[PDB]
């Protein structure tokens, strides 16, 4: 079973041309991402999910493109333009079909391209295959678009009118509504672009599950969040807006919602279907070094995440993809930790926010042992901030169950 998926870094990449290479490698399983060129290259086709979390202290603008026969695909671009000199987590993601030899890569806009380099904090490109082509009646997988440049009404759900994919229709673009037609576990994700005040809901059957807001004047950012979640048939997810509802991106810079099933229920071996969700509901202030406890458990299917303590533990060996989603009130720079007894730093996501409430985001793929913990850390930047209305999440799954 091939098991394509991997993570990289910036520290030392090669100067010059639009591709963001990122050429420190965390993970790449099947080695299909080339770290001298940026580009990741498909072997096995099928549906992949690609990502990024790139730190900025300036401005940015980056796209996720890319290429059939050697012809560029241009895409829906993310953008950050704080402009102020303090770090901001530009981030975007989507699923995309490819085919053999189709190849994947960040591109920056030659005119707002600033990529922090330093030692202080990471960037990182992230993908990994979610179903190969080959099933697609038992599969489900979306990833949809907000294309207008008028914002949503005040406390109203958010439709995605564009379509980028949607084989089995499971989002409804006339509506705004995903319904669940494969019973299972899924994965739900969005990147909103937004100029003025933002403040992303998602509801599932009729109630509010987190909330992620970003708060801005003029100039443009990404509020992300995201949550695994075990659906049954005829269930209902949604986004909505509350009263900070603006959607109105720069140019350049676009909203995306993407969801796909992980785990159906009743199929293969449930000891391998690891998913967890947590949210941390506690105001203590953090210390440095502190393992970050997420303390409220949306989701945790087999049991392999330990609110208690905050720390992921491994049991069955594979290939995982980590996430979180922080709000904040000021500076906040976080390590994720993977080892045992002794964990060691594998990156640290910082993003600043002046006298502000934001959103940051960060994620890797990780290939783990038996045994390995990984966790979230605390610095002295220690502005997190976790309550209804302002959610932080730390989600966990493993790839390639069966
Ligand atoms: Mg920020």
């Amino acid at each position: 079973q091939p098991r394509p998926a991997f993570s990289a870094i910036r520290r030392n990449p090669p100067m010059g041309g639009n591709v963001v290479i990122f050429d420190t490698v965390i993970t790449n399983q099947e080695e299909p991402y080339q770290n001298h060129s940026g580009r990741f290259v498909c072997t096995v086709p099928g549906y992949y999910y690609f990502t990024f979390q790139v730190l900025s202290q300036w401005e940015i603008c980056l796209s996720i493109v890319s290429s059939s026969r050697g012809q560029v695909r241009r895409s829906l671009g993310f953008c950050d333009t704080t402009n102020k000199g303090l770090f901001q987590v530009v981030s975007g993601g989507m699923v995309l079909q490819l085919q053999q030899g189709d190849q994947v890569w960040v591109e920056k806009d030659p005119k707002k391209g600033h990529i922090y380099q330093g030692s202080e904090a990471d960037s990182v490109f992230s993908g990994f295959l979610i179903f190969p082509s080959a099933k697609q009646k038992f599969q489900s997988v979306f990833t949809v678009t907000r294309q207008t440049h008028q914002p949503p009404a005040p406390n109203s759900l958010i439709r995605f009118n564009a379509v980028l994919t949607n084989p089995q229709g499971d989002y409804d673009t006339s509506t705004g509504k995903f319904t669940c037609k494969v019973p299972g576990l899924y994965y739900f994700v969005y990147h909103a672009s937004h100029t003025a005040n933002l403040c992303v809901l998602l509801y599932r059957s009729g109630v509010k599950v987190v909330t992620f807001c970003g708060h801005t004047s003029k100039t443009n950012q990404v509020n992300s969040g995201g949550v695994l979640l075990r659906l049954q048939v005829g269930e209902e997810v949604w986004l909505a807006v509350n009263d900070y509802y603006d959607m109105v991106g720069i140019q350049g810079s676009d909203s995306v919602f993407s969801g796909f099933l992980l785990f159906p229920d009743g199929s293969a071996k449930a000891t391998q279907k690891i998913a967890f969700s947590a949210t941390r509901t506690i105001n203590v202030p953090l210390r440095r070094d502190q393992t970050i406890r997420f303390d409220h458990v949306i989701t945790n299917m087999n049991n392999n995440y330990e609110p208690r303590s905050g720390k992921f533990t491994c049991k069955v060996p594979g290939l995982y993809y980590f996430t979180y989603h922080a709000s904040s009130r000021g500076n906040l720079c976080v390590n994720l930790m993977r080892g045992r007894e002794r964990a060691q730093k594998v990156v640290t996501f910082c993003d600043y926010a002046y006298n502000t409430f934001q959103v940051t985001t960060g994620g890797m793929v990780l290939k783990l042992e038996q045994g390995e913990n990984v966790f979230l850390q605390a610095t002295d930047k220690n502005s997190l901030l976790g309550m209804e209305g302002a959610n932080s999440i730390f989600s966990g799954f493993l790839l390639f169950p069966d």
